[PDB]
């Protein structure tokens, strides 16, 4: 029960929840951001959480290890490490981000209050651009040094410096902290509800608006939010759940789970739109045009929250070390499961395991010493837009189409029958086989045609921009038909007896071998 409640709280609060949510939530409105969310979450996140769960358990494997199911699908395998890899490069920016402010919040004067200081513009407003706004993006990150994603410039030191600490930090460490961001979170909540020009914010949130459901950025943003909150899509469910005993049930998990982040997410929104329709009324502006739908939105907004907060220098110092905790947990969490699944799957990188990590570390830090330059916000969202998204969509698309349609519904059943005393019912077998499936891939043929270039408030990338960010999405995309390839042409014998050890699981050799393949046959794939 203890141990339990623990498991559900520690994934109730995470960086998605707190940092992205509220980006992507004022980027698409509000309410039209909220009804696709739920939508895609109810159908095709608990159905994929509740599968990769129950897989991790019953095979007992990492993320790469699992697919003896199905062999010739083993490209998603490293397809999540890849993604992994790619999401971990830019995961750090937002930590040193966040020990910048901590030590720059240890005085008596906070630095974003009044348009007096040296990285000031004369179209400062005191009650134009906001005094936050302006030292974000003017005192912390330099932005106005750099002409775009052409003109970069060299690496400052002090964002340097903070790098190198949380690199460090992040290797050495790879009650109280539990509970934290709940009384963070409430402080700002009830603060914000009691404010000035907040029922404005509110009545934002809470209304749908019917002419940007008819897009597709809307529903892509959605579908790659659930995945991210949730974990899904990143191999890192399989290698936790390996270690899961046997008799432990996945769908009381995975219902709790879903319940307690859903509304968390809400709540952090619901704070967040609060503070942005207070500010919005102090300003005499609409809420729309406050601030630019950034990836830094909230080191916009929350200053400023904890600004009309009395004693604002303590609040800033426990938020800020709040936020840090967040981020050491997942990046933890994401660099380890990178490791081990590649330590897992090559035995030769086993012998040596601190020199392949800390090599990896190394490259780490290397790779994300790009989004610390004078205009490294446009490299940060080049990265944000490309890492994730249609990939990830892919991946779990491929990896829901083999453990359903190559395996059997069925036969996934009946294994789960026998690892916890219960046969899934209807509703998860028809969601595992039909309905989840054709709305990834319907997502997938959308976010593909449709062009949707990444901006940053009114800059426009360039050609070469959107084709680097292709290729390296592609790059992560295109595990699955190469292994294939090697697969097929490793196997000895004709088309017919490649092609019955390629898609028959292992544990089927000795019924294969004398002339009976399972997936031979129709009634194999007409069953759900
Ligand atoms: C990209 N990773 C990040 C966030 C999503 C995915 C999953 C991973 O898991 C974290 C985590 C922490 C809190 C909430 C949700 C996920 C994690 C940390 C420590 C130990 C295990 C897992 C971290
Ligand atoms: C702003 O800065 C100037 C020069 O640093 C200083 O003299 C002044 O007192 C400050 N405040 C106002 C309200 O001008
Ligand atoms: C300041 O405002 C003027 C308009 O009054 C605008 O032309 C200029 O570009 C602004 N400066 C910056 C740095 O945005």
């Amino acid at each position: 029960k203890i141990d339990f409640l623990l498991s559900v709280i520690g994934f109730a609060v995470d960086l998605a929840n707190v940092w992205r949510f509220p980006y992507l939530c004022y980027k698409n409105g509000g309410g039209a951001f909220l009804v696709p969310y739920l939508l895609f979450m109810v159908i095709a996140g608990m159905p994929l959480f509740y599968m990769e769960l129950a897989l991790g358990q019953f095979n007992r494997e990492g993320a790469a290890g699992v697919w003896k199911i199905c062999p010739i699908l083993k490209g998603v395998g490293f397809t999540v490490i890849l993604i992994s890899l790619y999401v971990g490069f830019f995961y750090n920016v937002i930590i040193a981000w966040a020990l910048h402010y901590l030590f720059s919040s240890f005085t008596t004067e906070l630095p974003w209050i009044h348009c007096n200081n040296s990285w000031n513009s004369p179209n400062c407003s005191d009650a134009g651009t906001t005094p936050a706004a302006e030292y974000f993006e003017r005192g912390v990150l330099h932005l106005h040094q750099s002409h775009g994603i052409d003109d970069l410039g060299p690496p400052r030191w002090q964002l340097t410096a903070c790098l190198v600490l949380v690199i460090v930090l992040l290797y050495f460490s790879l009650w109280i902290t539990a509970t934290m961001p709940y009384v963070v979170l409430t402080a700002l909540l009830l603060r914000g509800v009691t404010l000035p020009g907040a029922i404005d914010g509110i009545r934002a949130y809470l209304s749908v608006d019917f002419y940007r459901l008819c897009e597709a950025s809307v529903w892509i943003d959605a579908a790659t939010q659930v995945c991210f909150s949730l974990g899904v899509g990143f191999g890192v469910l399989i290698a936790f759940s390996s270690y899961n005993k046997f008799t432990n049930n996945c769908y009381r998990d995975a219902i709790v789970t879903t319940s307690i982040n859903s509304l968390t997410s809400f709540s952090s929104g619901f704070v967040v739109f609060s503070f942005l329709g207070y500010m919005a009324q102090k300003h005499s502006v609409p809420i729309g045009d406050v601030a630019k739908d950034g990836p830094g939105l909230i080191f916009i907004i929350y200053p400023e929250a904890i600004a009309t907060l009395p004693l604002s220098s303590a609040w800033a110092v426990v938020f800020f070390i709040m936020l840090l905790t967040l981020g050491i947990d997942s990046a933890m969490g994401g660099m380890e499961s990178v490791i081990t699944g590649l330590i897992d799957e090559f035995q030769l990188l086993h012998r040596h395991r601190e020199l392949f990590t800390l090599f990896i570390v190394l490259a780490t830090f290397l790779l994300s010493l790009f989004c610390v330059t004078n205009g490294g916000i446009y490299v940060f969202t080049l990265l944000d837009h490309f890492a994730a998204g249609t990939s990830i969509l892919f991946g779990v698309l491929i990896e829901a189409i083999g453990v359903a349609w190559f395996y059997g519904v069925g036969q996934f059943s009946d294994d789960i029958q026998q690892m916890t005393g219960q046969r899934p019912s209807l509703y998860w077998r028809l969601c595992w086989k039909l309905v989840s499936p054709c709305f990834l891939l319907f997502v997938v043929v959308v976010s593909i045609v449709t062009f949707r270039p990444p901006h940053y408030g009114a800059y426009i990338f360039p050609d070469w921009a959107n084709a680097l960010g292709w290729v390296i999405a592609t790059s992560s995309m295109a595990m699955v038909p190469i292994y294939a390839a090697y697969k097929f042409c490793s196997l000895p014998g004709s088309f017919r007896e490649k092609l019955a050890y390629a898609i028959a699981p292992e544990k089927d050799r000795e019924l294969v071998d004398r002339g009976e393949v399972r997936q031979f046959t129709l009634r194999h794939w007409l069953k759900v």
